């Protein structure tokens, strides 16, 4: 080991140690433990607009009760929405099943907190991050990378590498006990059949009973919308308009939003009433092993429909093709924690400039249950869709004549003959089966 | 002009002329007109398992009443399903809107009839095809290519290039009159606000009122399913199991199908009861102008869900990535009429072999209305999804340790520093905006 | 036909007609003919820095002798070099044979003259271009597109569609005669075994004897360099330094160039003395038929070596991969005449910004004959190549330890087992042949 | 730590340990040391047709002198050539500088020895490989993967993790001393300013003085060819013919080769006399850090020219595009040690079937010095290059007319107008700079 080794396996006694303080059991016990053992902890709670968080202000207050040197709320909502919109603009979603898309809400979230919490730590003179992200997940890598990109002098302390931490804490029962012995009644929540990670872009549910592919969405109580699959849940058809100005979502139902955070919060409400955007995916972790999740993203799903519809009516085939190619590649880079790397920047800026800036328009749709919806109208001054330009009603307005089309067809013949000749060559070399045959099963070569 | 000139602008009097005889007004009047003018027409009606065709046998019988020299039914169902399954296996679908996919059912249909009807014509000594496909659509090019690939000596007569055809026929009122004057009361079907093309893979609706983006699925009476968007339409939730064996769909609801045509007919019934698979798309025609359609494909949509789900649980990330890249490229080639060209064969065979052959398994789902469904179970002996291999419960079974993961992280540092340095270089050259700023809007460079 | 039909098949008598006046036989005879027949011709001669053009000023003077209403020289050199540099920066070259690259000098040239000559015509109130580009080449399409993009009201008159032009002119002997009968002794050049098209980016040789693949570079007298393959040609080894600043070539042999045109002219001289950059290619024309050429581009070949070398020492693997992917796609768009279309802009700007702006450095090489050269040095403050950062000499400076690498390897096991299991599955389904076998040829399944 | 832990940090005393015995100082001392310490070593020497190996038979004989339990020569030449030919067919080369290509000869070599030596070990009941491949290179990962794919029960002992090995051996002086103390005067070869790895596909030189980019090919004494850059080296121009049959190289200079190993040995001799194929590359290692090499591959370079030339004359543009796209992706997978993984198989088989099987023909060239050569002839019954099919000499043979081409142009107008309108939209949103300007530098927005 040396001075520039990033990972610290032992608690840095007497030093300032930053903690991404969500206020759950793990971070609460860790913070208390770090103080007890001699470190000086600084708590940073990310305000991510979590749909299941009732009161962010209460969290720093508990950090101080547990002995934090300082505790603050870092507002990450604006950035989260801006990165979410950038991902949307670039179609940066690589996880999908028969078209149903996962909007990479977890990786976007990590890109935001990994950079913003480390920067907040740096401003307070905190160059050590006591990051509990586990050895078997994706976040250990994402946070490692985002952290070091933000603060080159960052050291990362991994408590689970410290035998004293493993012995005194460990499982949830031991951590819950450690809290109680220090005089803090940690209000243990009612246990669920899965784990949840959330932010205002979306929520992901996985692990525990969701590890079995025989279980699924039926066991999930959604936190950003209703259980649309249950008959007792009454959902009436609802018309919605979504308006974009140069790629930025600016209005919902004719109401203009100067604040994009407020706009996404309203998109979330609209999609949420219908259960729009939920999916079930098997994803490939960074370590090359699969995991399974149930996902929610009602607001982004709503915006995705409108943005895509406009893209298909505004951009040419090659542009749409590059957009989709770039997006799948960018999605994977995002998932790996490389959202700010040069290769990702290239893909991202290309979409923000040449694809998104032309997207000025409005899409009208009807939402019913889950992903059942209908398109009602699509409007844009930038549309290239124009059946009137294809009108052959008058000879004076027709773009081309029947004779012109025949001329175009004649240009295909040379390559057609080349292809037919390839087919015959492929039969002779045994790659393709001959055209003609027998009326009964036949003997092969 | 030249002996190898494909297009004939004049009726070839006294010669054998093939007609793709659907039996609608256009082909009925054309066939009668061609006979009256001296040509010898041969009618070929493609049995495509059309969902709106009540009796295929009656069509050749009418061709003979109109003076056809001969009239045959060419059974294209087996081939249509085989090509549909190949497309499915290769994810050869390039037209989509926010994930909702068009299954290229029209282009697959043309690849089958364009080759099979021309081959049937050749057997009867017919080397001229009186093809009415219009000068402004995609099919004129698709049929031109498929036809010439099948029969190098094929000539194509386009009635609309013949001034005598334009003068005597033309609009539907003139054709309907021509029928009546020849003693045939052509029972014209009730007029619709759109045109429909169909086969057992799917149905497409476009033109007329569907040209307006302010109109949509609401004006369409579906022919392969119910009007799922109307509240008065009662749809009961339904559980379905779909089983694949080495990429081929072999069973539905535990019932094994030796005949793939019968299997797709049942898949169509199941999906049809729910309205599964309908979408609204703006597509890019071969001529680089956009058109709009409302699409149906209930059976293929059902199979796509199952196939995709299995692919995500069986194949590694690079394999899935190549599969999807190849599919979007292949979809476009298919749409262009290049399904049998070498570049298409490459993409297609790759999927049929290395992607599809590993797809042995069964997916269980619940269908509700439209594209609202839930996954209930996923089973396969070929799954690489395996949370038990990730289990750290025993030291003797864990694939890696916490210390091993730290080792992996340390391997990232060199490139992380390179990326951070790129970011600083990009700020200096003015490509990226600086990190730090002011509390109020600031003057830029 | 209608008012917005671009192509005019008849000479527009009494109207202003622009001619891209190169001053060769075709344009000289056409200009004279157009005046004689009543049109009012305006001549525009592109100054392209042609290596075989001794005096551009003399050309407009001849246009006026032939009866041009006006004649001017449009300087296209600055733009030609800027577009050439942009292509270079984006590696926009899709035609190559075993790595030997064609720098798309003809298509770049057409993008420049097609836009610039049409703009010059517009400023003089000339909205008709009498473009002689032939019906069987690529340029007819390129000029059509570039012209209409530049001037939406442009009409293009194609003399070869005019029966009066075909009758009075036609072959070279007839045109040469037409000149003589009008009192102009057109000084007919000594005939060559091939046709040449050139500009300061490069020169292309094709047609006539070069149509035979049994002929090649041996019959070509190069115009931008020496015949390096001939023993009588003495070529001494020469050291050269090429320096870039943020992607722009700025110095050669320590001499800084404020004018990029002068820099390329010197690069051409340096590469030309050695015959650097020549190649033999079979390309695919827009009409899907092949053509063959012998190419020269000594200056661009020199710059390409230096730029590429720097790219490989500065950018990460993913960045280089996107750069090369984008370049091959962009090259094809360029060749089609779509250099200014949105899909091309995307690819081009991406390279100019994220790839090229980091390319600040200097490459030293030794040129011998043809493409035989050696790299002597590569320097750049932006290099990520840094063997000293990989030095394990001191424990205090090593980036990772041996134990760290072992940790990284353990992360591969799960996918390795999945791959081995796929291999066994592929043998069972018959896709792959088993590993073990017999000592003699064996019977198959 | 775990029964399936691959890496062994301690010498397995009393157990059978396989050693890839090249017979250099490192493997000689290691083998002797392992025996002395109680292990039972089995030596396997790969016959790779190394250009610098004078006598393979002498190596096993020395292994036995040093105390090997058994020592065998495993003939890897046939497989090496077959994998080399497969790579060639698929253009699986991703490392290049201005077109000059590195033929991935080291990674191909590792794929062959990593699998073949492990299989040979298994036959002898040896399930432990004492692999000295270092902690900072690529081969540690390649061998790890190839080994485990071949033998799932393989354990890999890394001597450098054993403190007893580090203490007693270590540097070359210590190993050379250990040999002498055991009674073996190891005749150390003359020291070089770089390290070399070789096989009959090619040779790579790197490390030591080649780490400096100010040094290069000038300090290398080539082992597969002459020092073509030195004037004193006399090289006579030489004509060569290379013939392929369905993608397999079968003849050189009219002499047919039934044995591909013999064919490559002759190709190596021909290219070697000229120094054909040498290059200087900066590559990206698996660990995301760069390294520099000087490479030789005269035989493969010769075959690459012929294969590529034939590909350009036989295959259509889309086919060539897919071929090159697939190749760059496959090259990277090959470099990573994933040559036998599913995603690599897909790319590889596609080329072997649809690209290579059509490559039947012969290319004639003249080789001079280094990469300076000329193409003299290209012949193939499969060529699609055919200027006679483009001949407009007779009206009865012309594929299209001038009027037909005009028809084709008219089909471009709609998209041209869409693109022009995009350009105006991009100026309005500030993405593109306006067309018109001032005669002097102007104030911007
Ligand atoms: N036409 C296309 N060609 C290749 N890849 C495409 C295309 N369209 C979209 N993609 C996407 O490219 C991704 C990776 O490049 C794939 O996941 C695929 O979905
Ligand atoms: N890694 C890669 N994957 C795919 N295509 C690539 C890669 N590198 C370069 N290319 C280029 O992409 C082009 C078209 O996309 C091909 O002509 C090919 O040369």
């Amino acid at each position: 080991s040396n001075a520039m080794t990033t990972i610290l396996p032992n608690l840095p006694t007497g030093q300032k140690v930053g903690i991404a303080f969500s206020g759950g059991l793990d971070t609460s016990a860790a913070l208390l433990w770090m103080r007890q053992k001699g470190a000086v902890p600084y708590a940073y709670t990310a305000n991510l607009g979590q749909p299941d968080e009732p009161d962010y202000d209460e969290i720093p207050r508990r950090a101080m009760q547990y002995g934090a040197e300082a505790a603050r709320l870092v507002d990450c909502r604006a950035q989260l929405v801006a990165e979410g919109i950038a991902a949307l603009q670039a179609g940066a979603f690589h996880i999908s099943t028969a078209g149903l898309t996962y909007f990479n809400t977890t990786p976007i979230g990590r890109a935001v907190t990994g950079t913003m919490l480390v920067a907040a730590m740096k401003e307070d003179g905190v160059n050590i991050w006591g990051d509990g992200s586990t050895f078997k997940g994706n976040d250990i890598e994402r946070f490692y990378r985002y952290g070091l990109l933000t603060n080159p002098d960052l050291k990362i302390y991994k408590p689970w590498l410290d035998q004293t931490f493993i012995d005194e804490l460990g499982g949830r029962a031991e951590m819950s006990e450690y809290m109680r012995q220090a005089g803090f009644d940690y209000k243990m929540s009612a246990e669920k059949a899965y784990s949840t990670d959330s932010n205002m872009l979306g929520a992901t549910h996985e692990a525990k009973d969701l590890e079995l592919l025989s279980a699924g969405i039926r066991i999930v109580q959604p936190i950003m919308g209703v259980a649309f699959w249950q008959d007792s849940v009454q959902i009436k058809a609802e018309e919605v308009t979504v308006r974009f100005e140069e790629g930025q979502p600016v209005a919902l139902n004719g109401v203009e939003y100067a604040d994009p955070v407020e706009l996404l919060l309203e998109a979330n409400r609209i999609g949420g009433r219908h259960g729009l955007g939920m999916s079930d995916q098997i994803e490939n972790r960074i370590i090359e092993a699969k995991s399974r999740g149930i996902y929610e993203a009602p607001g982004l799903a709503l915006l995705f429909i409108a943005y895509e519809r406009l893209v298909t009516g505004i951009h040419n085939e090659d542009t749409i093709e590059q957009y989709r190619e770039n997006g799948r590649k960018l999605g994977r880079l995002l998932y790996q924690g490389r959202w700010f790397d040069p290769q990702a920047i290239m893909l991202r800026e290309t979409a923000q400039r040449w694809v998104a800036r032309a997207i000025t328009g409005e899409v009208t749709l009807e939402l019913r249950r889950g992903n059942d919806y209908s398109l009602l109208n699509t409007e844009s001054a930038n549309l290239t869709y124009a059946p009137e330009r294809l009108s052959m009603e008058k000879v004076e307005n027709a773009p081309f004549t029947p004779a012109d089309r025949i001329g175009q067809l004649t240009m295909r013949n040379l390559d057609i003959v080349d292809t037919r000749e390839k087919l015959f060559t492929y039969v002779k070399t045994g790659l393709l089966a001959p055209s003609a045959g027998s009326a009964l099963p036949q003997i092969k070569d």
